[PDB]
């Protein structure tokens, strides 16, 4: 019943993740399988493979979290943490960091009150309480901005006059750490899996640019690609995995709403790095500004990435605060796909006054002030407060100096949004079983990398008729829950 | 009665300002006078004269305002203002400008309550109402942050679930504006100034750096100065006006409390300053975050500068918040005396990263970190606010460029604070009438670059024990209201 030629558009997280698997089960070591893509991940005179820097997964670090609410998507990154801490994350490619997941509002241990944004925490703390050994008494709370600043080596920002206010019901900064957190090198990751793929020898990778699906002639049915080079590739399955490029390659304007966001890298002296590494430096999270840090990196950066648009508005749903639909979105994607700028992330360029010089700049200056003014809260000498905070006999030179500090490096990166936030790993109805999608990464698609193959393989087998693949064991999600839970949409065809 | 010879040393604000004030008088077109000043102002090869750009006037603007308490130095500026609007300023070496005042706590037309950074500006928008034609009717008051927003173009920083306060006890930034004020080019101020007394002919110009007073073998008077290269210069009376080292060359380190400050600005594009221009852009002061904000000037560039440190003393005082003495004050100075760069600014070296690199780099970060807070709340696309303010719909990216734009350069500059910010204009009283001491600028004292030659000229002849000299028809500070104002401080000799 298995399909006998594949093709595979994209060596991203989906692609490259299906070939390996593929290259894995040997019922298909004779099978031809084609992994095709834009990029040429092992080019002349080079050692080892480069990974895409336009692809979303380029970048030194991905941040790896699993205490995500209790479903699906909660078993199966703990699944693949098991490989993050094995192979996968072997010669560095997965580092170990605790984590700080804050939000303004009441106290955290309080119950949830409307409109403030720690309600996305205190979901995030009432369920890591579940998980962690030991419960709710094993988790460390800091419970107000002061105590989030102490637990990096910073001064309280409170002025002094002013006296600590005793009520857990009125508004700070709350927050809990996660010590099983970390951050992997996707781009390290991704070059280390392409050579895997290459070595097994089970998969033929291509250097080409998909223009259009190919139908017969009763087009009830996919034969191939047409690349803009003229070659055309034809196999009993196509799969689609060209991440935020899938909806103009299947010419579904509304599948995935496609957009960028800005993220900013502040370079750190070697002493710098050593002092917060020595400090057990977390990756810091705060929802209330939309912003994270995670570092220092491999390359001694602290690099700050923004909530999505998608991510904001669940943090905003918490705290019982509608926000409308993102403007240019959605279907407004096609008037954009002839250009080749869209949907193509990596380095931003830098005008002569510091300006972000690209087409998109407009889009970058919330996000580069979200990150200014999570630095100066937390590293600044005095927060966000003014005159009235004295202290100027007390600082720490080393974080003010970090938070007045220029960004040194802008890149962009693609998001790949789904109304539900799920993935789409399902067959296109209209052409039978002759044509898959694996697609909608949103922003959190990369941590799956080691597993999602897998899954996204046994998904092709099923919904061809054949209920015999039914995963391993009792692992869960169920295989059948897994088929519902990245159904095609077909809201979209009808 | 008169003095037969002079020695002026320092070639400031000052100095030389006495010097055109006795390049005036004709009673002295005879006597020799001599000005002596570490930089020369003439260099080989250069046309017109260049500015000391260690001098505590050296910057492309001086805020010139006049709106202060009623006192001595209330008449005093607007007996200045008339020079700067008339051969002073020409040549564009005036600006008129408006000027936003504000600080944080309740609504500007509700009575000071305590612990409110406000209550300065309360104070200060209750005179202005005295002084300006039509009163308060005709004084314009922005009594929320969103209205000064709104007043400089750009959009409301308030989240929109969270309904506009109607109780004007609340804490916000509240503002007045005054249209008589203005900005002074402080370099091309001097620059002209000096070239002005040149062009008079009265006075000798020496450079050499004073290293020591000459005494008498009696020590019952001061006979002239030792300069560092040998040559001693001999005269009646020796005028100390060396701004932050004049403790220094008279060896009283309680004289004056010295300390440096960083300036900043950023770059704006021809079209940018243009747009704010168009916008009639104020000078902008913030009480509570302790910054200003200057232009754009003659580079079109944005000037922040810092409430000093006995600024900021005033401010929280109002407020009814005591602030310890200044850290390092006072008589701490004099181990830094040998250093040649105390007192001594200018330009400031800036790192690889970015960081300001110069000996004083802790003193440097509070001030950065304030000038981005008020940037952002000012000019960002959401004031302090975080994620709970939506509206990406609605920004002005212009302002939000430039509230993201690292700062372009960063100056240096001294200050020179006595106890009661007044001026010490007087005899040493130890040596009768032969050493006078004119300095103690603080934080303000370039405005009376145009009229503190002649009161100081009026205070070395009447102190000489003849009462003739009275100050012209009825000007008021008197005469003999200003010898108490800026009396020598005996404390510090007893
Ligand atoms: C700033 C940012 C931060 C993120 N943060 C996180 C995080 O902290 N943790 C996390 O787990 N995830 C995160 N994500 C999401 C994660 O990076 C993505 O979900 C993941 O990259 C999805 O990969 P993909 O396979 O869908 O497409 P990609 O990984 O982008 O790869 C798609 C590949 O298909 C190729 N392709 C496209 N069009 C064509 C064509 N016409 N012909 C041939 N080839 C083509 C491309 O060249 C590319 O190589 C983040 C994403 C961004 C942008
Ligand atoms: C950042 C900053 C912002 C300010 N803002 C304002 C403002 O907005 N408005 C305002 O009105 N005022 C302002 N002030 C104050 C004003 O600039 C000063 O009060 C003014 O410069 C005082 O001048 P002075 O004559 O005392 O000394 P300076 O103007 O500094 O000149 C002193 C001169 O004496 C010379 N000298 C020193 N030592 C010796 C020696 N041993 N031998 C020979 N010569 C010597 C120096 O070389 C120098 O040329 C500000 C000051 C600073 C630093």
């Amino acid at each position: 019943s298995i399909p006998n030629s594949f093709i595979i558009v994209g060596s991203g997280v989906f692609g490259l993740s299906l070939a390996y698997a593929l290259s894995l089960d040997d019922r298909f070591a004779d099978k031809k399988i084609i992994l095709v893509d834009r990029w040429n991940f092992e080019p002349p005179n080079a050692t080892g493979s480069v990974h895409n820097p336009a692809a979303a997964n380029a970048d030194t670090s991905r941040v790896i979290r699993r205490d995500y609410p209790h479903g699906p998507y909660a078993s199966l990154a703990l699944e693949a943490m098991k490989h993050w801490r094995g192979k996968f994350g072997e010669n560095n490619r997965y580092v170990n960091q605790r984590l700080l997941f804050s939000g303004e509002g009441s106290s955290l241990t309080t119950p949830p009150k409307a409109l403030e944004t720690v309600n996305y925490i205190k979901k995030a703390y009432a369920i890591s309480c579940e998980l962690t050994p030991g419960g709710r008494d094993a988790v460390q709370v800091l419970d107000s901005l002061d105590e989030v600043r102490a637990f990096l080596g910073n001064t309280p920002s409170h002025p002094p006059h002013l006296p600590v206010n005793k009520d857990p019901a009125a508004r700070d900064l709350r927050g809990y750490v996660s010590n099983d957190c970390g951050w992997a090198d996707a781009g390290a990751s991704i070059e280390w899996l392409r050579q895997e793929v290459l070595r097994l020898g089970r998969v033929e990778c291509v250097v080409g640019e998909v223009e259009s699906l190919v139908y017969s002639d009763d087009q009830r049915a996919v034969k191939g690609v047409k690349l803009v080079d003229g070659k055309v590739l034809t196999a009993e399955l196509t799969v689609i995995a060209a991440g935020a490029r899938s909806s103009h390659i299947l010419g579904i304007p509304k599948l995935c709403d496609v957009y960028s966001e800005f993220v900013a890298y502040i370079q750190l002296t070697k002493e710098e790095a050593d002092e917060l590494r020595r400090r057990q430096w977390p990756i810091l999270v705060n929802c209330h500004r939309g912003v994270f840090a995670v570092g220092p990196d491999h390359d001694n950066c602290l690099k700050f990435g923004h909530f999505s648009y998608s991510g904001i508005v669940d943090v905003l749903r918490e705290a019982s605060i509608q926000v409308p639909t993102r403007p240019d979105g959605w279907e407004a994607q096609q008037k954009y796909w002839s250009d080749p700028r869209f949907a193509f992330g990596g380095e931003v360029k830098v005008s002569a006054l510091g300006d972000v010089d690209d087409y998109e700049n407009p889009a970058a200056q919330r996000a580069l002030a979200d990150y200014r003014l999570f630095l100066l809260e937390l590293l600044g000498p005095t927060g966000l407060q003014g005159v009235d905070t004295l202290g100027l006999d007390q600082s720490d030179n080393l974080l003010n100096n970090i938070a007045n500090r220029p960004f040194t490096r802008v890149r962009k990166c693609w998001y790949n949004d789904t109304p539900a936030l799920d993935f789409v790993v399902d067959y296109h109805p209209s052409y039978g079983k002759t044509l898959f999608v694996a697609t909608g990464g949103c922003d959190h698609a990369f941590k799956f990398l080691p597993i999602i193959g897998e899954k996204t393989l046994a998904l092709i087998l099923r919904n061809r008729g054949d209920s015999a693949v039914s995963l391993p064991a009792g692992v869960e999600p169920s295989l059948e829950e897994l088929s519902e839970l990245w159904r095609f949409p077909v809201e979209l065809l009808q």
